[PDB]
């Protein structure tokens, strides 16, 4: 419904994952994002500046070695010939769901990162 009504995950599971990443404001965001990423699918809507923004449908794969890398389908608007696919590692994966959940405390709005796209359209090669 919401990400602020997302349950976090449990502490011991998510302590676990702590030390892969950057430990500090990323720490605040792990448990909900950890949550989310075991969630395999969600509903998200790309920003816009001067424009509107557009709704998505997202659907992933999950696996608990932050090491493996996840291969996740992006579709925008419903439209069969606006799919993506997108394969990066898990400890890239979350620093984008944790980025997400940075943007959505700003604005209090569902709204994924720029840089997500960025890497999604393959802009960096």
């Amino acid at each position: 419904m919401r990400i602020d009504e997302l349950v976090p995950a449990d502490p011991r599971a998510v302590s676990l994952y702590t030390p892969y990443y950057s430990q500090a404001n990323r720490r605040r965001y792990l448990p909900y994002a950890l949550s989310l990423y075991q969630g395999s699918s969600i509903e998200g809507s790309r920003a816009v500046e001067g424009g509107a923004p557009i709704s998505f449908v997202a659907t992933w794969t999950v696996t608990p070695l932050p090491a493996d890398m996840t291969r996740c389908h992006l579709q925008f608007n419903n439209d069969a010939e606006l799919t993506y696919e997108i394969l990066l590692p898990n400890h890239e994966f979350l620093e984008y769901l944790i980025d997400m959940l940075m943007g959505y405390q700003r604005m209090q709005k569902t709204d994924f990162p720029g840089a997500f796209y960025r890497r999604l359209l393959g802009y960096d090669s």
